[PDB]
């Protein structure tokens, strides 16, 4: 599923991400835009052989099991395919663990390079929330 901007904002708000660990809603929408272009089915392979999955491009090296990343962890206790669903629940629940692990949203390279320090509230402007 390819979300609209305000559609995804409302879904993320109704999963508890607004100001989660101090990150306002616009931060999450901005991250999803540049990680996946709002597409739940996005996948990308990394040089080390791990793969990033879903709307927030969660990495199989640490967070989910895809059966082909030897020596990796599954800290969110889920198959990586669950992160590609049109229902964003699994992605949101796993993102909450990632952002709580000490490094905040710097875990998402696109957030650090394209959202951090910008007017992220622009990403939810005009949306009814
Ligand atoms: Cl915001
Ligand atoms: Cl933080
Ligand atoms: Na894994």
């Amino acid at each position: 599923k390819v979300f609209g901007r305000c559609e995804l904002a409302a879904a993320m708000k109704r999963h508890g991400l607004d100001n989660y660990r101090g990150y306002s809603l616009g931060n999450w929408v901005c991250a999803a835009k540049f990680e996946s272009n709002f597409n739940t089915q996005a996948t990308n392979r990394n040089t080390d052989g791990s793969t990033d999955y879903g709307i927030l491009q969660i990495n199989s090296r640490w967070w989910c099991n895809d059966g082909r990343t030897p020596g990796s962890r599954n800290l969110c206790n889920i198959p990586c395919s669950a992160l590609l669903s049109s229902d964003i629940t699994a992605s949101v629940n796993c993102a909450k663990k990632i952002v709580s692990d000490g490094n905040g949203m710097n875990a998402w390279v696109a957030w650090r390079n394209r959202c951090k320090g910008t007017d992220v509230q622009a990403w939810i402007r005009g949306c009814r929330l």
